[PDB]
């Protein structure tokens, strides 16, 4: 049980073994306990920590992702954060400020002018031309006199005025020094203030430490990536990239991580911030940021599922993997790449093959093992779109993807200009129980399609989930019948299944389904949760079963969230949430191509084919739903929609929001911990 933790200094060794004997004191034989290892450097540890000689290592962001390349790979595990637990500030965002209305877009910096913090500097110099690296000059050996040839003049602190002397244009000598007024964080936002340059490379904080009011900070912007601009408040939704200021690393397989947790955090519970003053994890006695930034006030568990590209961000690792490998296509820059479509099972690779085929090279395809697996590799790039049902879209929406094309279900003339927006989800009870409202639910008798179904179960649970705030569902009603639950809970009491099938989600459990939860209600229930069109279709003599020939639509009435009861015909304005279609979600840097490719995809092998035999078809698989909901008549543009809060109703988002607060997914985990 001992974390061999990795030294790069004489200091940091000493610090390290001071750490290691009052880790000794407060803690019991059981337990984590420190070794202190000490190499040259810090890509030597990263190869000692590979080579299973040390455990773990805290680095910056560059560091970070050579630990991931071959054939060390490590991935992060424990994360510094340098501001309280309610607002951690882990990560820092690289930012393009610019003044207002100075009309023009990241695609347009060619000529412009650049003031940087200094060469070398992350965010002031190798994450943006990282990103513009493509749009440098061919000549692109060496870096400065390609960035030279590119903006007309610059401030480039420490870079080589003699040799490149546009780089000094704006800051002339290029002092590498505050003597030099345009040099830093505070210098290349002067250079900007001054009128000096178009655009400064800089911190999302730089902006906020050089001007107080909030009068003087409206006269600036942030160029986004998507060449659209945002106030500097929104550098979260408009910034270069996102950097892990400080980030523990161990070996992926076998790498103890949970060991390093324990370790740090007990550490920082006895010697953190403040809560000693015998030892200070956080404060060098001998140095400075020995083992951590001495900013740091604590650490916090990296999710299980993150790897190094995920934690860095796509754009990040872009900057990087330009600068490092320089490999720039000669692509025609307005025709669109093939989309690689994300297949999640053999038949679903199958049918996309075929697919490829017929698109003459315009998709190909990518498999994955599961749904998250693929939606990982959209969000990073190994792949561009698949389809999602409304729960994965959510997921996807918290892992920054966005919503592009629904799947529409309803045949109509023009349906690629009209999205769908889905199904109405309610809660149905009947009229003779009088004093029955959205509040006093608590201990009643409740009918549901299924557990795990949308209306039946996620929609009606995940908004009650407020009026319980804990994960034993079958607590809040007295008796239910949820088909799915376990046999002995009190969801399966009201199932009237013979036999094995008493408590089965299918059909012979009778009180499953839409009609079967109906049915519970008139039978033995006093709520039902079910869709807008179940009511209308088992009542009047439309279904001719036995318990529902001669039932009536106004003996029911549904109920509304506002704590009010509406006719079944007023569900438009009474229901719980809007159940929402399938749709294709995509990275927002390929939202336009998929857009087009889709869409001409969809005139060929669209629902309007003939003979789906004789050609392909994208809409029928040979097993189930594969790629698309077999239901597909067309993919409907998302103008207005484009976002996973728009498209998903602010209802079905609280709903299962709550909901994943007990069934958890550890690739919503690790979104959330990027972006809270
Ligand atoms: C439902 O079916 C048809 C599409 O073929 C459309 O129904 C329309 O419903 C509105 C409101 O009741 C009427 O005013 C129209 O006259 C109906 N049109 C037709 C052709 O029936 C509607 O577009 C479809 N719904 C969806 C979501 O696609
Ligand atoms: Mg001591």
């Amino acid at each position: 049980k001992t974390v061999r933790w990795c030294a790069v200094s004489e200091h940091e060794a000493t610090k390290c073994q001071s750490f290691r004997d009052h880790m000794k004191s407060v803690i019991p034989s059981d337990g984590p306990s420190v070794a202190c290892v000490k190499k040259a450097s810090y890509l030597d540890c990263i190869r000692a920590i590979a080579a299973n000689e040390a455990d773990a290592v805290t680095l910056d962001a560059g560091l970070v992702y050579d630990a991931y390349l071959a054939p060390n790979n490590l991935k992060p595990v424990v994360a510094e954060f340098y501001g309280s637990k309610e607002d951690p500030q882990t990560f820092y965002y690289a930012v393009a400020v610019v003044k207002k209305d100075s009309g023009f877009q990241m695609n347009q910096l060619r000529g412009k002018k650049s003031c940087h913090t200094g060469l070398g500097r992350s965010a002031g110099w190798n994450i943006p031309i990282g990103l513009l690296y493509c749009d440098l000059p061919e000549p692109r050996k060496p870096l400065e006199k390609a960035v030279a040839n590119f903006f007309s003049g610059s401030c480039a602190p420490c870079a080589d005025g003699t040799d490149f002397p546009q780089l000094c244009q704006l800051c002339p000598g290029c002092g590498c020094s505050t003597l030099n007024q345009y040099f830093g964080y505070s210098g290349a936002f002067k250079c900007l203030k001054d009128g000096a340059g178009d655009v400064a490379f800089v911190k999302h904080s730089t902006i906020f430490e050089n001007l107080a009011n909030k009068a003087d900070r409206d006269q600036y912007e942030l160029l986004c990536l998507d060449n659209t601009r945002k106030p500097v408040d929104e550098y979260k939704d408009c910034h270069l990239a996102q950097v892990p200021s400080h980030t523990v690393v161990a070996r992926s397989m076998g790498g103890k991580e949970d060991l390093i947790w324990e370790l740090l955090n007990q550490a920082q519970e006895h010697f953190g911030k403040d809560k000693s003053k015998e030892f200070q994890l956080f404060s060098s006695p001998h140095g400075k940021d020995l083992l951590f930034k001495d900013s740091a006030h604590g650490f916090l568990k990296v999710p299980p599922r993150m790897d190094a590209k995920m934690y860095l961000g796509y754009e990040y690792v872009t900057a990087i993997r330009n600068l490092r490998e320089g490999t720039c296509p000669e692509a025609p820059t307005d025709e669109c790449k093939p989309v690689k479509w994300c297949a999640l099972s053999h038949h679903e690779r199958l049918k996309c093959d075929e697919w490829s085929v017929n698109s003459v090279g315009k998709i190909e395809c990518v498999s994955a093992e599961t749904t998250e697996d693929c939606i990982a590799k959209i969000m990073n790039g190994e792949a561009d779109a698949m389809s999602l049902d409304g729960g994965f879209v959510y997921i996807a929406g918290k892992c920054g993807l966005v919503p592009v094309l629904a799947e529409n279900y309803n045949k109509s003339d023009n349906c690629e200009d009209t999205p769908e927006a889905g199904y109405f989800a309610i809660a149905v009870v009947k009229k003779s129980a009088s004093d029955l409202t959205w509040d006093n639910l608590k201990g009643k008798k409740s009918c549901h399609t299924a557990v795990g179904r949308t209306a039946g179960w996620n929609i009606p649970m995940g908004l009650l989930y407020n009026k319980i705030n804990h994960c034993r569902f079958d607590e809040f009603f007295s008796e239910g019948c949820a088909p799915g639950s376990k046999k002995d809970s009190s969801l399966c009491k009201l199932c009237m299944g013979s036999g094995l099938n008493l408590c089965e989600p299918n059909n012979k459990e009778g009180y499953y389904g839409y009609t079967g939860a109906f049915r519970c209600l008139v039978e033995k229930g006093d709520v039902a949760f079910v869709k807008h069109q179940t009511v209308p279709q088992n009542t009047g003599g439309k279904n001719p079963d036995p318990w529902a020939k001669n039932l009536n639509e106004k003996d029911y009435e549904l109920l509304c969230l506002d704590g009010t009861r509406k006719p079944v015909e007023e569900y438009a304005n009474c229901h719980l949430a809007r159940a929402p279609n399938h749709a294709v979600v995509t990275r927002k840097d390929k939202e336009a191509c998929v857009h087009k490719i889709l869409r001409q995809q969809q005139h060929l092998f669209g629902s309007n084919v003939t003979d789906c035999s004789g050609n392909f078809c994208l809409f029928r698989s040979e097993t189930k739903d594969l790629l698309f909901r077999d239901d597909t008549v067309c993919l409907a543009k998302l103008h207005d929609r484009n976002t996973y809060e728009k498209y998903l109703g602010e209802e079905y988002v609280k709903a299962v929001g709550n909901l994943r607060k007990c069934s958890t997914s550890s690739l919503l985990e690790a979104c959330t911990f990027r972006r809270p």
